[PDB]
């Protein structure tokens, strides 16, 4: 039988609380596992989250500055690479977010304002997310344009830490190709293609996401760049991708849905795409097949 899945935007209210992964419980491995301070912080985002219905303006929060220096050190030091290693759709549309939105190294954006700024531009949003949900539930939500989002901090301890994803990572490495119209219909497709799909086939689409979405390169002018979001917010793999220590092939559905997705240690192999356009005419053709 069809497993259930959501028909209309307001039906994610069903799945967006079904955190699997992280979330307001910190394991004893945490950096911030014996902060009772940032127990408590990230119990409140935890909250915002689950409470939250579609309709709703995202609640806004007032960031702490150690909040705010933590983002203002993750922010600085991915901008000294972007100029050099983030494909130009990305160059081209993180100081339009940065503008509009409030990218500075001295203030965290508010995740309704982004929202509202790519709802303007290509009818995607923002919910916000207590955790990590299953590949299912967070690839329904792109069919309707919607990016489930992660709205606290990574621990001040460790500016670099990035074993939990964080609101940083969203927002710098998710966030502005959502801006780009091709970009936007290329995610908003693995969505709709997800949508009562069988187990098989949910996490075939899932790879494909994960190899371009999160990992993906380009080749611009022969030189390799970034356009993956777990790239663009990772210092060590932003490097590790365009060393000539990673391997390097073509962005192909039906090869590259057999690849595992790594976590924990750098990717195997990284997948180019001819551009987003290219790739979402490669997903069509492997979607017809599965
Ligand atoms: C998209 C792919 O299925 C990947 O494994 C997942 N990413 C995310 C997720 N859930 C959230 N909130 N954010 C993600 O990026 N669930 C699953
Ligand atoms: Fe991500």
């Amino acid at each position: 039988s069809v497993p259930w899945f959501p028909k209309k935007i307001s039906d994610l209210d069903h799945c967006a609380n079904r955190v699997l992964m992280y979330g307001s419980e910190l394991d004893a491995d945490h950096p911030g596992f014996k902060d009772n301070v940032y127990r408590k912080r990230r119990k409140y985002f935890a909250d915002l989250a689950m409470n939250y219905k579609h309709g709703d303006p995202i609640p806004k929060v007032e960031f702490t500055e150690e909040e705010i220096k933590t983002w203002g050190t993750v922010f600085r030091e991915l901008n000294k690479l972007y100029p050099t290693h983030a494909c130009r759709e990305y160059l081209k549309n993180l100081p339009l977010l940065s503008k509009y939105c409030g990218y500075r190294e001295d203030n965290i954006p508010q995740l309704e304002d982004v929202s509202n700024f790519l709802k303007e531009r290509t009818g995607f949003s923002i919910r916000p997310v207590a955790g990590y949900l299953s590949p299912r539930d967070f690839l329904s939500g792109l069919a309707f344009r919607v990016f489930h989002c992660t709205q606290y901090v990574r621990h001040s301890s460790d500016p670099f830490y990035t074993p939990e994803p964080d609101t940083c990572h969203e927002l710098l490495g998710h966030v502005p190709l959502l801006a780009e119209p091709s970009f936007a219909q290329f995610s908003q497709e693995i969505g709709l293609a997800s949508l009562g799909a069988s187990e098989e086939a949910v996490q075939k689409l899932a790879t494909c996401y994960f190899f371009t979405v999160e990992f993906g390169l380009c080749k611009q002018d022969g030189q390799l760049r970034v356009f993956g979001a777990g790239l663009l917010s990772s210092i060590s793999e932003l490097k590790h991708a365009l060393s000539g220590h990673a391997k390097v092939k073509p962005f192909d559905p039906k090869i590259t849905c057999k690849q595992e997705c790594l976590i924990t240690t750098f990717q195997d192999v990284y997948f180019v795409s001819e551009s987003f356009e290219d790739a979402k005419e490669k997903m069509r053709e492997f979607t017809k097949t599965i």
